């Protein structure tokens, strides 16, 4: 093991995103976090400017704005 899945040249799916600003959310689907929350497999929504990514084993509602993909 001495090679990373996480290219430059490959960005579609295995995504990863840090929160920048905390998101307080007030519905179930929607992921709540704070700044540093990072999130595995992000990728677009069906909701506009959303996006959805696993926290802390659950996927949900992300807002794009709020995250920033490394």
């Amino acid at each position: 093991m001495g090679h990373h899945h996480h290219h430059h040249s490959h960005m579609i799916r295995s995504r990863k995103a840090r929160a920048v600003y905390p998101c307080e959310a007030e519905h179930s689907s929607e992921l709540s976090f704070e700044i540093g929350a990072i999130f595995e497999d992000v990728q677009t929504s069906r909701e506009p400017g959303w996006l959805e990514g696993t926290l802390n084993g659950k996927r949900g509602l992300i807002p794009q704005n709020y995250v920033k993909l490394l």
